[PDB]
């Protein structure tokens, strides 16, 4: 079983506690750690904050206290243009001399593998981004010849069944990755105003339309495109989505006039991290969607989706029974990294549970 984990770059800066640097992980947490978005420039790979070099070098020291930890570099994110993605992949010049450009990068900075983040292929993109990894992994191979143990090269895919029919084409890059990543929790749209769960689990016996959107509804369906289940990692959510209601109604399908106040240390409008969540539910009341298995606390004209400990050892144990590669989390630096902000004295709650529960049996 894999566990791997995104590390975000920007949450150096964030105030308070609130700030993470590679150094607060635990090197025996994780299987793999994604450091979160290089940038491309003049079609080469690279650094994106003036000291990705310090933290870059910072993480992968975390190697030196656990030998089998693996470390990968992400490229793209949602701060990087999707077309300028398309862009790179369209013209097969621009392309080689991108991919020829990973390796040596790679090496320096001491990662072992790639990881993709091209956020939304179109339907345009679908033939070029299967041509992205097929020969950005014969690079891979064939610089393994030099001797050097061969690097790895992963993704992170949508879990939006338009999204997959439109870009992606799962048969043929699922034997290129090494391991794809389900991001299953952009569910709930980011268009409409109704009060609704961005990572349900399950279908939710109550509403017709949309069973796409729900991680189990995504996960059968990349197993009927083609994918193997030992490369399919599901994603968990270590952030909750909020919104600001409109009205006294807080049941399923309540009006909402946009998304929720910012947190104090996250300063972002309509996220929260696990930390924030852990001081707002004080005085705040709780429910939990018992179809979709997934929690949402309401306070005041707040309204939010979030997961619990308990949510994420059950989205765990689907994982495994499903005999999915493994779990991915997204942002340790949302969790309760000190351990300071959620009751128990424990740190890094969220991603813990997910742990037990994956070494379970
Ligand atoms: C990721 O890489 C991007 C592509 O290289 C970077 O971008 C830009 O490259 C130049 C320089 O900023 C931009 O044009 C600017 O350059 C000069 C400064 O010498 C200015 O005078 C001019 O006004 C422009 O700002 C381009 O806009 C841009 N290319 C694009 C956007 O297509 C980008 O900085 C980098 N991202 C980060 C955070 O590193």
């Amino acid at each position: 079983y894999k566990l791997i984990c995104y590390y975000t770059s920007w949450s150096q800066y964030r105030e308070g506690d609130g700030s993470c640097f590679p150094d607060a992980i635990d090197p025996f947490l994780c299987t793999h750690v994604i450091y979160s978005f290089a940038n491309i420039s003049n079609n080469e790979i690279d650094t994106w904050e003036w000291n990705d070099v310090t933290l870059y070098d910072t993480l992968n020291t975390l190697k030196n206290r656990n030998p089998k930890l693996k470390t990968l570099l992400s490229v793209g994110g949602w701060n990087f243009g999707p077309e300028r993605f398309s862009k790179i992949a369209s013209k097969t010049q621009s392309r080689r001399t991108f991919i020829k450009s990973v390796p040596p990068f790679l090496r320096t900075h001491g990662f072992d593998g790639l990881d993709l983040a091209w956020l939304y292929p179109g339907r345009r993109d679908k033939r070029h981004l299967t041509a992205l990894v097929k020969e950005m992994k014969a690079e891979f191979a064939r610089e393994a010849q030099a001797g050097t143990e061969r690097l790895l090269l992963s993704a992170a895919v949508s879990a939006g069944k338009i999204a997959i029919d439109r870009g992606y084409d799962i048969a043929q890059i699922s034997r290129h990755l090494d391991f794809i990543s389900l991001l299953t929790y952009d569910f709930h749209g980011a268009w409409r105003q109704t009060v609704g769960h961005h990572s349900p689990l399950f279908r939710g016996n109550s509403d017709a339309s949309s069973r796409f959107s729900n991680a189990d509804y995504a996960v059968s369906y990349m197993l009927r495109l083609g994918a193997p289940a030992n490369k399919l990692v599901m994603g968990i959510p270590t952030f909750g989505r909020s919104f600001t209601l409109a009205s006294s109604k807080t049941d399923v399908g309540a009006p909402i006039s946009g998304p929720g106040i910012p947190g104090r240390f996250t300063k972002e409008k309509g996220i929260l991290a696990y930390y924030e969540i852990c001081d707002f539910l004080h005085g705040a009341t709780t429910h939990r969607f018992r179809d979709q298995q997934v929690p949402y606390a309401t306070k005041g004209n707040q309204w939010v989706a979030y997961d619990d400990q308990e949510s994420v050892k059950n989205k765990a144990r689907y994982l495994k029974n499903r005999q999915l590669a493994g779990a991915m989390v997204w942002a340790l630096d949302l969790d309760d990294f000190r351990g300071t902000f959620c009751g128990q004295n424990l740190t890094f709650p969220l991603t813990s549970a997910v742990k037990d529960v994956l070494a379970r049996v």
